[PDB]
């Protein structure tokens, strides 16, 4: 309906490799569209690159990409 998602899981996260927040709905003329979110820790595409995300105290080349 307007909020009847179901999302996949650790046993159905195919489109999305790791974590992510996969999504498949039961609407439209062609439902069951699996998706693939990238939770704080993944990037690139299907969430296959564990972003080297990390913020340290003082430095100049290690924080979150330049700025």
């Amino acid at each position: 309906g307007t909020s009847h998602l179901v999302k996949c899981a650790e046993k159905e996260k195919t489109f999305c490799v790791n974590g992510g927040e996969c999504f498949m709905v039961k609407d439209l003329s062609n439902p069951s569209r699996y998706l693939c979110k990238c939770q704080p820790g993944f990037t690139g595409a299907r969430c296959t690159e564990n972003v080297p995300m990390k913020v340290q105290n003082q430095e100049k080349a290690e924080e979150l990409y330049q700025k």
